[PDB]
């Protein structure tokens, strides 16, 4: 049942959400980043200064060598093999999955994140070294009776060390206790990343009035493995302009808007009401319909009372990252090629919202 998967996610603000997994026999316990923005099960498999433990293939009786390497510059590299994998607070199953045993890496692992690997939940098209390497979830679905869908409730922190965050990854279904109101769905435009289409953007109800192709230039994706809302240059600039104006009563250093520095108010004085809400309208399942997800400053200002601006520029399209997902229960409905959003169960004047339908075309940035 899904209840045993509730709160199966932990993390530190800004360092991703991880789920406990085991690999090999006997089970080796590891914390693994839940990442909808990639498609490899890649796990630290050799000593590293940021790793307090790692996957030891030699300790595993069930390890099988694929005698093939993988090199991922962007870096990390490893050796492909398969082994038995389980998620202790997930489905009660064990699957033989591809594992990229990371033997060397540079600026991949995060100091103090408390995770030792990544669970790439996106599609084979973007698996490394190529689409022949079946992703974990594909293996899980093919080998078990787990429904071809998962959902994420990322809860963030809320009110010396980075704030601890929590959440739930529900594998194989939708846990109604994790959300309120209606689930609205936007199509997965193509199965590689979880690519979606944004058709309109508003800041405090004010339309940015851009050609919608701009919102999806050159793609828009939903990525738990990204902290911020990342926006294409033109959209980021229009958004920041609008947010600045909305919060004009209080002026901040441009270093804050650039996501560099933190703004501080002493405990409990943060003027949330000065910052605007942001509404992303996503293409509906029905051609000329859309719906909006509305996020509060409590989502896009992330605690480090000090905060960093969690909206940042992208040259690879829109990325609806953790701070966006944190307002919502997000359903990755792979079976029906669609992604659902609803208000998550996790101030007194505003609330994150999911609302539709709203009236409209050709917003996709073809490829
Ligand atoms: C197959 O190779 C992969 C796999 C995953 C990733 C990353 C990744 C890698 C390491 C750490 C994080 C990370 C850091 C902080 C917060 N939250 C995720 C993300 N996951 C995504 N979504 N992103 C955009 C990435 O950079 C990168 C590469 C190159």
């Amino acid at each position: 049942s899904f209840v045993e998967m509730v709160d199966n996610l932990r993390g530190k603000s800004g360092q991703g959400y991880y789920v406990e997994m085991t690999v090999g026999s006997p089970p080796q316990t590891l914390n693994i980043l839940v990442d909808t923005g990639s498609s490899n099960f890649a796990v630290g498999a050799a000593p590293h200064p940021f790793l307090h433990r790692y996957y030891q293939r030699q300790l595993s009786s069930t390890y099988r060598d694929l005698r093939k390497g993988v090199y991922v510059p962007y870096k990390w590299e490893g050796e492909l093999g398969t082994d038995l994998v389980s998620i202790p607070h997930g489905p009660n199953v064990t699957v033989r999955a591809n594992i990229a045993a990371i033997t060397e890496s540079d600026k991949f692992f995060i100091n103090g994140s408390n995770w030792e690997g990544i669970l790439g939940l996106a599609y084979a098209e973007i698996a490394r070294p190529d689409d022949s390497l079946e992703p974990f979830f594909d293996s899980l679905v093919k080998q078990t009776h787990v429904p071809n869908l998962f959902s994420l409730q990322l809860c963030g922190a809320g009110f010396e060390v980075l704030a601890s965050v929590g959440g739930s990854m529900i594998i194989g279904g939708i846990d109604h206790s994790l959300y309120t109101g209606s689930l609205w769905y936007t199509p997965i435009r193509r199965e590689w990343y979880y690519e979606v289409i944004i058709v309109r953007v508003e800041i405090n109800g004010q339309d940015l009035k851009m050609d919608c192709k701009e919102y999806n230039y050159d793609k828009s994706i939903v990525d738990s493995g990204t902290t911020n809302l990342r926006l294409p240059k033109k959209v980021f600039e229009a958004a920041v302009k609008s947010i600045k104006a909305a919060s004009s009563t209080e002026k901040f250093p441009d270093g804050f808007w650039l996501g560099e520095q933190l703004v501080c108010w002493q405990a409990g004085t943060t003027p949330w009401n000065i910052f605007p809400v942001i509404s992303l309208y996503l293409m509906g399942e029905v051609t000329n319909q859309s719906f909006r997800i509305t996020i509060l400053p409590q989502q896009y200002l992330r605690p480090v009372d000090c905060y960093k601006f969690a909206i940042s520029q992208s040259s690879t399209g829109t990325v609806m990252g953790a701070v966006i997902m944190e307002g919502f229960y997000v359903v990755f409905d792979r079976a029906r090629k669609r992604i659902g959003f609803a208000v998550s169960a996790c101030d007194e004047f505003r609330t994150a919202a999911v609302e539709g339908p709203f009236v409209t075309e050709d917003c996709g940035y073809n490829i």
